[PDB]
């Protein structure tokens, strides 16, 4: 499988690693890819797109890299399964609620409740691993 994410300080990156750990513990392989190194054509071949990005500016997706990436794949993902995640700091998940609505509007099937964790996982480390296990169980 594949996990594509953007992280500014490493919080979402840590979530990605843990989600990957859950998928692997379930017996499957998974590649963690920073959005800057992603290959769209290779990504679109996947049965499930696992996408992550922290809350930026005022409850939006990161603007310089992640946002453009979502825009580029937006017209080629209708009917595709996607799982969303990300770390946030002071809000309560607005950027993620919007991200979910957005992907749905592109015709994607959001397979699980998006995983959001405040700051670095820490106590939520197991929640990240379990999210990965749910995705692997699809
Ligand atoms: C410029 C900037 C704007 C932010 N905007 C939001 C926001 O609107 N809502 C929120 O809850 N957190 C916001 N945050 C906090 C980050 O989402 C949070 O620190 C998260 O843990 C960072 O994850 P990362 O290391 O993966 O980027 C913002 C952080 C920065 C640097």
């Amino acid at each position: 499988m594949k996990i594509v994410y953007w992280s500014g300080t490493g919080n979402t990156e840590k979530m990605a690693e843990l989600i990957a750990k859950g998928i692997i513990e379930s017996g499957k392989d998974v590649n963690t890819i920073n959005v800057s190194d992603v290959n769209i054509d290779e990504l679109l071949n996947e049965d499930i797109l696992i996408l992550g990005c922290s809350a930026m500016t005022d409850e939006v997706l990161e603007e310089s890299e992640f946002e453009p990436f979502i825009e580029e794949i937006s017209t080629k993902i209708s009917g595709k399964k996607v799982a969303l995640f990300g770390s946030y700091g002071w809000g309560d998940g607005k950027w993620m609620r919007d991200f979910e609505e957005r992907m749905n509007g592109y015709g994607c099937v959001v397979v699980e409740t998006p995983l959001i964790v405040q700051n670095e996982p820490d106590e939520a480390e197991q929640d990240c691993i379990e999210f990965g296990k749910k995705i692997a169980n699809i």
